[PDB]
DNA sequence: TTTTTAGCATAGCTCCAACTTTTTTTCTGTCACCTTATTTATTAGTAAACAGGAAACAACGTTGCTATAGACCCACT
DNA sequence: AGTGGGTCTATAGCAACGTTGTTTCCTGTTTACTAATAAATAAGGTGACAGAAAAAAAGTTGGAGCTATGCTAAAAA
């Protein structure tokens, strides 16, 4: 299920960020009522991601932070690849996280691959802008 | 609503394959029951996409017929962008269709930019290809 | 066989009109049983004239499309032909029906010309119907 | 049944012209085996539209003579008519004998009125013939 | 010869009775085997009076039709003549067949005059009829 | 056989006229060769009407005698007959001749009474006269 | 003060033991009033000894983590030196939370020299339970 | 409360070293204001440790010269124990006036145990100095 | 003259209780999807009434083909 | 002048035969019909999925005592 990886990776880099994961930031990180995240919660305590004390808070165990590093890294190196085409910053971080669910690991490795290719030469990126002006001159 | 773009473009694809639309070829296509077929046509009905009788069939209309021109261009320029790179043919369609759906014009805009970008040269692609293989020497 | 050309043009003509060709519909239009509609549609795909798919239905072929074409140019020339004269409306789509079978090419082009001729001209035809009306003062 | 009109006006020709009817006569002229001459006279002789003696021959009645009358004239009229336009002489019996008998009675008075109106002129055939070279160019 | 104006007027009432002259008729009619029928029309043929076909039949020509025509008016007064002196049925037609050919033209004359003269006035058949019972009293 | 009655009827007036018949006197009256004669004279006397001798004659029999005079008393009252009326004398005795073969016995009696009739009374004579004149004013 | 380090020292065992403090746990590991542990928690925040969010929690600084490791250390090497004498583990938690604070660093370390020299030898243990022994004898 | 073992143990000490207690020696003694010293002293002559005079002075009782005795008893011990390491003279005093209230008397029978144990033999001592300085090298 | 108390006056410190955000726990309704049942267009035989041709057959109509008579000639008695 | 023995065709059964008109089969050939068969439609049940609404705790805050020093003298050896 893909809610499970995105709890994992909001509370991944909440707790990187923070030092600490509370349930009101998760539920206004999520847009979604505190309700549903306490019940997320107690999913993914059923399945040993994380211990949960009742009152207290969320500690991410081994398996979980192995987990939430590789959802941040697919997560940065989306946004990365997404702005060096030329997005727009406003639209970025919505289409990454309605696409970073539904990719494979194989495409990941691509678009890896690609934005590798692209920074080791800015000549590329310089023609690519060129070309993208070019035919964008329709729109203009 | 995704599912409604899903549906019109089923339905214009399969209406310019064979020349005619029939609920079964649809509900397999989709995978899904006929009766969730037919209610997804009564509303799109009720939306004036297109023309349903009752026991007869389904015709498109203008509206109708230039958004399905538009989603398949964008599926196949999709098909098209991920084999560039050399995804395996297994996953594309898979991936193909689940992220059609939850991305922005302007992102189809630039992928369309970056596959004219590499479809110009050669030399590129086999940058790409040796850069590829020796990055993913790990996985060997 | 006549009943070939019958069953080709009322194929065409109900496919231009709805987009797309139903047993039913035909078998009501030319009030013959489902059953021999069935067998000759059979034996038309026997003819190569049209694709049939055993339970979803018929698409016509380009040979198929232009004798369709052309069986519906003379049906509504002779159509026009009869209302030109001043046949009664009711009677012309049968008699339509019962000679557009038995004509020859060059009788559906003289007839054609004698249109042509006819339509140039109003007061060729308001004295065809002065002279209709003074013979038949005696059905008066 | 047009068969049995075509048999009456065959019938009552031959007898106009030979003075009597003989079964290989209207065979021949119809084409057909004498056991299915034998077959139409018999059951005409049910109609009581002539009277058949069993090794003799065959004898129209007043009723008979009538439809014959009115049959050959209209017969005549679609020939006179049809050679008038300018058809090749060679179809014109074959047209005649194929249309002679699914025409309306109203249809056969227009086209007497039509033969009627350019038989007392003879600059109006020449105009149509005028008309109808200048039309057919495109057949030269 | 009196045997071929008893053919013709054979023929001629033949023919106007029943439409059309067979030669197995005019045998019987004639009591004569149909092979001297055959010679006598190919005779007559011969004579130009008649047209015939070698396997079809006979046809009257108007000179053939004259001559019938006066011989059926001479056979039939000669019938009325002797049925009105009170001849027994059964005798008359084997008289008037008999002397139908040796009778001159004027006697046929005086005795249509005499049938005439009888018929204005029934007194004078009464008085006949009295002087012809008062007279064959000796054979009662 | 008429011939043989001709024959008697011959005979017995050529005997009752000269008193003897002569082979020669009868071939001459009945226009015949002799040998035919000769023929008919052994036929007849195989019948017993009369004794032939080889080189001298023939002589009539009781019963030829009477036969001969009953045929003399009907060629008689025929001539008288046919005088009566007023027909041509030339044809009188070539039509009695013509006829005296084919009456019957009865007709004879007939045509004797109606002799008795006109002959007692001259005025229906020539009432019969008038009318024949009146009616043959259209031979005039 | 003392109070300061006693709570730095609890945040910082209770941080490495949890992975984060709480108000409430706090509150009864020193068993003092949430109010007085918020009232410390300010007081401490404006020290700059750790961050406190306004209902979100504290994380300890730099610092503050040298500190807690430093007291932590000196905590549990007098809780060793306590142990080695023989002293009963029930009053030994609350000498050394007694003493923690009045004590010098130069007596911390002369404490920890004794531990390692008392550590190096288990003969110097045993002697020193000998004569224990023998002197409690009068408490026996 | 320690601060009745503390005044107990100032008065008793200074008794047995000047004969005679006065207000004035014991504020400056535990350095606070002679009004705290004659609340103290108001408040043990309630738990009636001493007698009180309101002008004159302070007499201990034999219950308070027994626990000043032991009080003086453990500080010296304290002191010679804490001596015998080699901690500086100049803390020595404060640290043991800081720790002679929160230790209990089994930790005082240890370390009195301790010090009977390195008092015994000198080698031990010296020992103790080799390990400190071979330790303290690197503060050197 | 100093020393020795007796209030006088501020102090954070600690606690109690009220107050005010934050976390869980059922409670309550909802669209999603599966399953079932019903209804109706689509085929595949399935049998029966014919239409017409083939073939066979039963009169009809015809061409010699010769048997029997009625003129016609010629020679003979 | 009267008779007998060859010729000359005319007329008439008859005798196949060859056609023409009738009858009887076959033989597809088309037309209602009747299951059966899949496709299309309508009706129900669970069932996750949020709001939302208490409640239950947690965290905050505003105050009220409570000692703990620091003044400032008034009294006593
Ligand atoms: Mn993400
Ligand atoms: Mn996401
Ligand atoms: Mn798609
Ligand atoms: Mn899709
Ligand atoms: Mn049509
Ligand atoms: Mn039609
Ligand atoms: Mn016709
Ligand atoms: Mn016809
Ligand atoms: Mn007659
Ligand atoms: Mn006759
Ligand atoms: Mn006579
Ligand atoms: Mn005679
Ligand atoms: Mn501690
Ligand atoms: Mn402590
Ligand atoms: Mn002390
Ligand atoms: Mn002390």
């Amino acid at each position: 299920t893909p809610s499970m990886e995105d709890y994992i990776e909001q509370i991944y880099m909440l707790i990187e960020e923070k030092g600490y994961a509370r349930v009101s930031d998760i539920a206004e990180a999520l847009a979604v009522h505190p309700s549903s995240v306490t019940k997320m919660v107690q999913k993914l305590d059923k399945d040993e991601y994380l211990i949960y004390e009742k009152y207290r808070g969320l500690v991410l165990t081994s398996k979980g932070k192995k987990i939430g590093k590789r959802l941040v890294y697919r997560h940065e190196l989306l946004e990365q690849f997404l702005r060096i085409i030329g997005v727009d910053e406003e639209k970025i971080y919505n289409d990454v996280e309605g696409i970073e669910h539904h990719l494979s690991w194989n495409s990941i490795d691509r678009i890896g691959d690609l934005v590798q290719y692209f920074e080791e030469d800015d000549a590329r990126k310089k023609d690519l802008k060129s070309i993208q002006k070019k035919t964008e001159h329709h729109n203009q």
